[PDB]
């Protein structure tokens, strides 16, 4: 994956509505990583009116993800993320990512990543990237489906 192809899947035990919700809505309301308030976990992170990606700290806009392709509903999403890098030049290309929303039953969800085009060009950006995203990327999904299923089917 991310080099060859990008594919993730992801388990939701809820709803598509609750899956919805914590992602697009649900900001200071997480664990995994984010034990700190203001500098990362601000009460937005997401902007729902333009479409894209802002934290909101006591002095402004602090960091961002990247930003929003399309907005179709709690179904279908389009998003382009950035990448690392200290003395660099800021990363003007950034890789887009299609998000496909499957309901199973109403009382599960599955959603899974589809593209071909800014996958196939890491190599050296991906050592580059995961020098700084992948130190929390795969671990918060983990983490978020095992969240998600607690509160809804553990607990």
């Amino acid at each position: 994956n991310y080099d060859p192809f990008v594919r993730h899947s992801v388990t939701v035990k809820a709803d598509r509505k609750t899956a919805f919700k914590t992602f697009l809505e649900g900001f200071p309301e997480w664990w995994p990583n984010n034990f700190r308030t203001t500098k990362v976990g601000a009460p937005l992170g997401v902007d729902k009116k333009g479409g894209r990606w802002y934290e909101i700290d006591e002095q402004g806009e602090e960091h961002t993800f990247g930003l929003i392709r399309k907005v179709d509903e709690p179904d279908t999403l389009v998003i382009g993320w950035r990448l690392n890098g200290f003395g660099r030049i800021d990363p003007d290309n950034s890789s887009e990512f299609t998000v496909t929303f499957v309901a199973d039953g109403q009382k599960k969800t599955r959603v899974d990543v589809e593209h071909t085009h800014f996958d196939r060009m890491g190599t050296k950006h991906a050592k580059r990237v995961r020098n700084g995203m992948d130190k929390g990327w795969p671990t918060i999904l983990q983490s978020f489906q095992d969240k998600i299923d607690e509160e809804g089917a553990k607990k």
